[PDB]
């Protein structure tokens, strides 16, 4: 037969429930899930990889079939380092839907290996993405019912170091 892995890239600054969710599914129908945090050099996180790798491991550490590992350069080269069966994405709107549509195209040309499955969130994380969440946090709004509370936590270890 074979055994299939899966990547799910981001930047994860932080991961929400959303991400959470998806995740979760994605470890039912797949034997190997990476949860691949991009470094983001020239892209500024608010999170180091270490905190976005330490608040991941511990919202999906419960979950045997799930790696984490973060990763820069070109996703198809991370693709075929990491022997990949396909990346997944979520689709929570229509320019979502048109830009990794592009993007596995883009994708498919420079690896004809290369592969793309999407995920539609539930109703209850439509509404989550992690920049909403970060501006909500620099506002002193409550971020509990949208992420883990590890990331509840670490917004707060800012906020006391200054932020
Ligand atoms: C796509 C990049 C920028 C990282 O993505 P992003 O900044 O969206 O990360 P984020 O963690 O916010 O989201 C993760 C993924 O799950 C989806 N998602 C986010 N929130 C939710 C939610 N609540 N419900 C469902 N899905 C969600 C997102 O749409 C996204 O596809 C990254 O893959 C990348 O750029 N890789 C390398 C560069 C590259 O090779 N570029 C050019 C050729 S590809
Ligand atoms: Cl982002
Ligand atoms: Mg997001």
């Amino acid at each position: 037969m074979s055994k299939t892995r899966v990547i799910y890239p981001g930047t994860f600054d932080p991961i929400t429930n959303g991400h959470v969710d998806l995740v979760t599914r994605a470890s039912r129908m797949f034997d190997e899930v990476v949860v691949a945090i991009a470094i983001g050099h020239h892209k500024n996180p608010l999170f180091s990889l270490e905190e976005r790798v330490a608040l991941a491991q511990s919202s999906l550490g419960h979950l045997s079939n799930v790696e984490f590992v973060g990763f820069d350069g070109l996703l198809v080269n991370f693709f075929k380092e990491q022997k990949a069966t396909a990346v997944l994405r979520g689709l929570r709107a229509v320019s979502d839907f048109e830009y990794e549509f592009q993007l596995a195209n883009m994708n498919r040309q420079l690896d004809p290996h290369f592969e793309a499955v999407f995920l539609t969130p539930s109703e209850q994380y439509s509404f989550i993405s992690s920049t909403l969440i970060r501006e909500i946090a620099r506002l002193k709004g409550d971020v509990t019912k949208f992420v883990p509370q590890a990331v509840v936590e670490a917004f707060e270890r800012k906020h006391q170091q200054g932020w």
